[PDB]
């Protein structure tokens, strides 16, 4: 099997760590000091 989208409209703010998309700011550092520097530093393995 196989899924996905090829393609996608440019944005303010986009996580480079994983690749997470936002549309402001304070919605970017969140993400940062919320999974990645937050809790449960050593587990998750994405890309
Ligand atoms: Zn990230």
């Amino acid at each position: 099997g196989s899924s996905g989208s090829s393609g996608t409209g440019k944005k303010p703010y986009e996580c480079i760590e994983c690749g997470k998309a936002f549309i402001q700011n304070t919605s970017l550092i969140r993400h940062w000091r919320y999974y990645h520097t937050g809790e449960k530093p050593s587990g998750p393995s994405s890309g």
